[PDB]
């Protein structure tokens, strides 16, 4: 039994980037610049991170240690959530042919 093809988009793999964060305290910290236009709603993101917390024990464990210990539970959601977006986006946004 082999197993070379795929064919689905690559979103098998934007999950395991999204867990290389929780390995991370410095992305906890970190916060994106002003320029960015990131409207980023906390209250609307709060409870959907409770989702991500039980299912990756890592997130929580940490978050937990490196909140309020590094930011508030509100900034830790909006940063990491910012790194998030960007990786789940990368799969479409790099669709191909680059312009502009």
């Amino acid at each position: 039994g082999s197993s070379g093809s795929s064919g689905t988009n690559d979103e098998e793999t934007i999950q395991q980037q999204i867990l290389a964060l929780s390995a991370d305290k410095r992305n906890f910290l970190r916060d994106p610049p002003a320029g960015v236009q990131f409207n980023f709603d906390f209250d609307q993101m709060y409870p959907v991170a409770l989702v991500m917390l039980q299912e990756d024990e890592l997130l929580s464990k940490m978050r937990f240690a490196l909140v309020p210990k590094l930011v508030k539970e509100e900034v830790f959601w909006r940063n990491y959530f910012y790194r998030v977006s960007l990786i789940k986006q990368s799969a479409q946004l790099t669709s191909g042919p680059s312009s502009g």
